[PDB]
DNA sequence: GTCGTTAGTTGTGGGACTAAAGGATATCGTGAACCGAAAAATTAGTGTAACGGGTATCCCACAACGCTAG
């Protein structure tokens, strides 16, 4: 079991509070310099929770090719994701706060690399 | 003759009665009337839709050349 819900989903909906929390407090932050200067701290979280997303996303495909390259699996297997992609389209917290397209990729490169087939089903 | 003493009753009261298993019971009699308490049920009142830029994220597709001449 390669990833919690609470490293993957909970920091990431963190990051995304901290910024709604940032975004609040920049309306009545100094005025009358532009729109720049009070959307600065919004500019810190330029790409804060999509490095994190990126960052957990690797290690965790890291870490599912090293155990599948590890017992020699030759052919690894994605059950019941074309069902759980139909559900995820039509919903709004799954497709937002679930990277499985980002996952699905980085899988496919990090196992046509190392000669593993990929399937999905 | 009379009063305290001692021993032997005599009546009366308090305390015992294996170990092992199991282990169901039924339980009357009726006087009135008003006030207070709190627990419960019924009733009366307020409602959105898209929009400007600008930017955070998602899925989804594609690219990431090779050769010739001045």
């Amino acid at each position: 079991t390669i990833g919690t819900k609470e490293e993957f989903l909970y920091r990431r909906l963190a990051i995304q509070a901290a910024r709604r929390r940032t975004q609040v407090g920049a309306t009545y932050s100094r005025s009358g310099k532009g729109k720049k200067r009070k959307l600065k701290a919004v500019d810190k979280y330029h790409k804060t929770e999509s490095n994190y997303v990126a960052h957990r996303i690797h290690v965790y495909s890291r870490k599912l090719i090293d155990f599948c390259i590890k017992h020699q699996a030759g052919t690894l297997i994605l059950m019941n994701q074309e069902d759980k992609v139909g559900i995820a389209k039509e919903e709004e917290f799954v497709l937002r706060n679930w990277s499985y397209y980002e996952l699905m990729t980085k899988i496919k490169y990090k196992a046509e690399k190392a000669g593993i087939e990929l399937i999905i089903g």
